[PDB]
């Protein structure tokens, strides 16, 4: 509905199935590519390296409570690259440290069928 646009924002900001690891150069490139450095440098962002459909599938795991108190969150273990703004970055040269790992994540899902719409934690 308007959930699709939330879903697309999520894909853009958090899904890169093609890579699997992350070095600093990846973050600097991808943070720009995915439009998270156009105005200011987004300080921290997580990219998930899994197939869109493996991710969508998390929405079918047991419901758990989000940080905002809603019950539509779901937890799962996935390959990520986390990008942090370095101490040497400025706008427009936004600059980052990658931190690749396989880790638990929590996503809000909404809709019918249920798609991910929001990274909770
Ligand atoms: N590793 C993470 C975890 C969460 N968020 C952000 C994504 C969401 O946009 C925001 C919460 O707001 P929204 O309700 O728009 O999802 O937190 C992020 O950028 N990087």
């Amino acid at each position: 509905k308007m959930q699709d646009r939330m879903y697309q924002r999520f894909l853009r900001q958090h899904v890169d199935p093609d890579a699997t690891g992350g070095n600093d150069a990846y973050c600097n490139l991808m943070m720009q590519r995915r439009k998270m450095t156009s105005h200011y440098c987004k300080r921290f962002n997580t990219f998930i390296h899994e197939d869109i459909w493996n991710i969508r599938s998390i929405c079918s795991t047991s419901n758990i409570q989000c940080k905002n108190g809603q019950m539509n969150c779901h937890e799962g273990v996935v390959k990520v690259t986390a990008c942090r703004e370095t101490g040497s970055s400025r706008a427009p040269n936004c600059r980052y440290r990658a931190m690749a790992s396989t880790r638990r994540v929590v996503i809000a899902c909404e809709g019918n069928p249920e798609v991910p719409v929001h990274f909770d934690k």
